[PDB]
C-alpha cells in the first residue's frame, strides 16, 4: 504494498526524508548476505 | 516554500517519516532559545 | 525508559541526533505553542 | 570511522533510529555500480 504521498516543505527536510526512505527501500531489496558482504569492505 | 511529494511504501513507514517530518517541521520555527527553555 | 544507540561515523551520527532531538523537541512543546509557531509557514 | 552513542528515549522510538541506523549504514556502502542491479 500500500503506497502513500508524503507532502514535505521545502528542500531540506525533502532531502532528509528521501535519503531516509530512499535507505528503507534498499534494505527491502539487499539480500541478507549481499549486505553483510557490502558491510565487510 | 515550494512543496515536494515523497511515495512511502507501508502505512507504519508513512506514519514513521510524516512524525519525523512534523517534528522537523516544529524544530525549524522554534528559535533555539525558546526549545532550551522547553527542554 | 533510556535506550542507548551506537553509531558508526559523524556523519550518520548527525542525521541521527537532529532527528532524536526534533522528536524530544516535540514531546515538550504544548499542541497551542506548536500551532502558533507552525503559523511561520 | 569514530564511534557515537545516542541516548534515546523510549523503545519505540530506539526500534524506529536503530532501523534508520542500520538501513543507512547499508545504503553508505552499497555502489552505485550495483544500483539498477536492486
Ligand atoms: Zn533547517
Amino acid at each position: 504494498e500500500e503506497i502513500f504521498t508524503l507532502q514535505v516543505r521545502g528542500r531540506e527536510r525533502y532531502e532528509i526524508l528521501k535519503k531516509l526512505n530512499d535507505s528503507l527501500e534498499l534494505s527491502d531489496v539487499v539480500p541478507a548476505s549481499d549486505a553483510e558482504k557490502y558491510r565487510q569492505k
